[PDB]
């Protein structure tokens, strides 16, 4: 009633490609994860009212927690750092060791999927609310997305791009909320040599 994954991230060379490690510790549709799964993105956003889009395309390989994301930018230059997009653009590819494979919600909920919601709330600063269904639509794991930013400062860390890009390990803790609710604090480097933190807050419905 109550585990967390372990995250590690590489952001490699608008674009990002994406490497991303996942397991899960702390105690039906994992069939579809057996092989190497492809993976679709679509994200929609709004931040301060700055529109832009992303499309991901990649794949993920959940019997070791590997993931491989390359994203472009549809609309231009992002308006935030692509860093503060990481954890919105599929826990389903976490690892999850034998002995509590009961407890992973995101598998067993395939293929018919489920709702992601978020409020991203960075410290001294503005917030994100997003929405993602992650499902399956045939042979394709797809995360499809709203986002809305609001409340930043135009000076600020975020819509001043003053985020280096990389990407910090994280555990995120995760209890049974007929869903799953999840809590965690993400560490953004700052070109000064400052953090700035990303408060979590993650509801997940089946569908």
């Amino acid at each position: 009633s109550h585990h967390h994954h372990h995250h590690s991230s590489g952001l490699v060379p608008d674009h990002m490609v994406l490497h991303e490690y996942v397991n899960a510790a702390g105690i039906q549709g994992e069939e579809l994860f057996t092989g190497v799964v492809p993976i679709l993105v679509e994200l929609d956003g709004d931040v301060n009212g700055h529109k832009f889009s992303v499309r991901g395309e990649g794949e993920g390989d959940a019997t070791i927690g590997k993931l491989t994301l390359k994203f472009i930018s549809t609309t231009g230059k992002l308006p935030v750092p692509w860093p503060t997009l990481v954890t919105t653009l599929v826990q389903a590819f976490s690892r999850y060791p034998d002995h509590m494979k009961r407890h992973d919600f995101f598998k067993s909920a395939m293929p018919e999927g489920y709702v992601q919601e978020r409020t991203i709330s960075f410290k001294d600063d503005g917030k994100y609310k997003t929405r993602a269904v992650v499902k399956f639509e045939g042979d394709t794991l797809v995360n499809r997305i709203e986002l809305k930013g609001t409340d930043f400062k135009e000076d600020g860390n975020i819509l001043g791009h003053k985020l280096e890009y990389n990407f910090n390990s994280h555990n995120v803790y995760i209890t049974a909320d007929n869903g799953i609710k999840a809590n965690f604090t993400v560490r953004h480097n700052v070109e000064d040599g400052s953090v700035q933190l990303a408060d979590h807050y993650q509801q997940n419905t089946p569908i």
